């Protein structure tokens, strides 16, 4: 039975409004409805992966746990694996695999992030899910972010919040938070985003939605305006939204969106609104092709319709050879010509890079570089030809072309790192330098770049 170079992920998001669901949800999980949509010919096709991300959940585990299992046996015939549940409040990920699956999983993680202080600390925040699918790390990161239309800045406070503090993934991993943690990192949930319109526009907008005109309301999106402005969800990607706003309706139609103020809302208008989103973040030259994106159009208990999005996502096999793992392979190496770092920081320390890579039998620091000064104010670090020589573990190109090296800039004075970032080993050539870049992140934001020549030798 070979191992898979391909799987199918299903990723849902939807706030259910403290409602129980209907009686049928296939439709969600089937990717029906409104926007980039599941041919039908693949009904009966089971995705490898289903990772279920709820808001305003009032089942407990177990209910959910019945609803969405036994939904998916009516859907495909299959009996799905449990790999994890993790619930914060009443926000919930459920993470279900078909049973071939079940020895390809490992690793398996969850945490949760609490966002917020005093007055907003207690009900928004995240829950995740990190776990190897063999040589693949996956990350999943339901989150259910400040509401309200003129929180936007909130909201973007409790991304960073939740990207710090969610402790996902390898620990070893220490310089890195999950935004470079994993080959597949997928975050979705109630983002909250709104469209940015005078509320005097609610019926305009209603108008433009019933014509499905939707381009004068997303150029008012407040995460896509957020995002082209680097303020949020920096190097994250989202599939073109083709389905209207999923929030705010009347519960138990969709004909009638509910905007206008109210003692339940605080006195807030909720302008029709994309709330409900899925974004992701791949390593780079990974194999991620969005499948669908969309609304269900027949779920309607809650004020929210669900979303769906689906994923073709490369995974790798758990690699053995006759040397690593359990040592170098002495005809692989990965050589660093002419590299610099280029960093935003104001400070003046010493700088060294550290090399992490799954390829590595541990994590390398290099010598400390030399500081220059850019020629626009800037802190070039240099490194020139001094960085080590990396020994993998494995040299056959099969497996090495589809590593990663993640690169953390560290102070001397502090050892705490200024900036992260992640070169791919899918090389034109090996045995030939080869330019490499990565921009650096800290705290997601953007604080440099790196770049330079790599030099791969593989077997071959
Ligand atoms: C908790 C955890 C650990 C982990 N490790 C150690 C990987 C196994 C592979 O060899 C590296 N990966 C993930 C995704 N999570
Ligand atoms: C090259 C590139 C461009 C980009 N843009 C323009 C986002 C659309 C959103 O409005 C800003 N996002 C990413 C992740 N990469």
């Amino acid at each position: 039975q070979p191992e898979p170079d391909m799987i199918t992920i299903f990723i849902g998001t939807w706030n259910m409004g403290n409602a129980p669901p209907p009686k049928k949800i296939t439709s969600w999980f089937l990717s029906k409805g409104q926007g980039k949509t599941r041919d039908d010919s693949a009904d009966y096709i089971p995705h490898d992966i289903y990772v279920i991300g709820t808001q305003e959940d009032p089942l407990s585990e177990k209910e959910w746990l019945e609803i969405l299992k036994h939904s998916l046996q009516e859907i495909t015939s299959v009996t799905f694996k449990t790999v994890a549940i993790h619930t914060l409040w009443n926000i919930r990920i459920v993470v279900l695999a078909k049973p071939e699956h079940e020895n390809r999983i490992s690793h398996i993680c969850t945490d949760n992030v609490k966002t917020g202080i005093a007055n907003t600390l207690g009900n928004k925040g995240a829950v995740g899910v990190s776990f190897m699918f063999n040589g693949t790390s996956l990350g999943f990161v339901n989150s259910h972010l400040t509401s309200g239309s003129e929180k936007k800045l909130r909201r973007n406070q409790n991304y960073m919040n939740i990207l710090r503090f969610l402790a996902l993934g390898d620990k070893k991993l220490s310089p890195f938070n999950i935004t470079h943690r994993f080959t597949h990192l997928f975050w979705f949930g109630d983002l909250n985003y709104r469209v940015d319109l005078p509320t005097w526009e609610a019926e305009t907008i209603i108008q433009k939605i019933k014509q499905q005109q939707y381009a004068d309301l997303l150029s008012h999106d407040q995460l896509l305006t957020e995002r082209r402005e680097q303020k949020v969800f920096l190097h994250f990607e989202e599939e073109e939204i083709t389905f209207a706003p999923t929030y705010r309706f009347e519960r138990l139609t969709r004909d009638k969106y509910a905007y206008t103020k109210q003692k339940a809302t605080g006195m807030k208008y909720n302008l029709p609104s994309w709330c409900d989103r899925v974004l992701w973040k791949s390593y780079p030259l990974v194999h991620v092709v969005c499948q669908s994106y969309g609304s269900t159009s027949d779920i309607m208990t809650s004020d929210h319709s669900p979303v769906f999005a689906t994923f073709e996502a490369g995974v790798t096999s758990q690699f053995v050879s006759k040397n690593g793992p359990g040592t170098v392979d002495s005809q692989g190496q990965i050589e660093f010509l002419r590299c610099y770092a280029t960093l935003k920081t104001k400070s003046q320390t010493k700088f060294y890079l550290e090399f992490h890579s799954s390829c590595l039998e541990s994590f390398v620091k290099s010598q400390e570089g030399e500081n220059e000064e850019g020629s626009e104010g800037e802190l070039v670090v240099k490194f020139g030809e001094t960085l080590p020589k990396l020994k993998p573990i494995i040299s056959d190109p099969e497996y090495l072309l589809d590593q990663h090296i993640l690169i953390s800039i560290k102070s001397s004075d502090s050892d705490e790192s200024y900036g992260e970032g992640c070169i791919a080993l899918r090389l034109e050539a090996t045995e030939t330098q080869l330019p490499i870049y990565t921009p650096l992140t800290h705290h997601g934001e953007l604080t440099g770049h790196f770049q330079g020549e790599i030099k791969l030798q593989t077997s071959q």
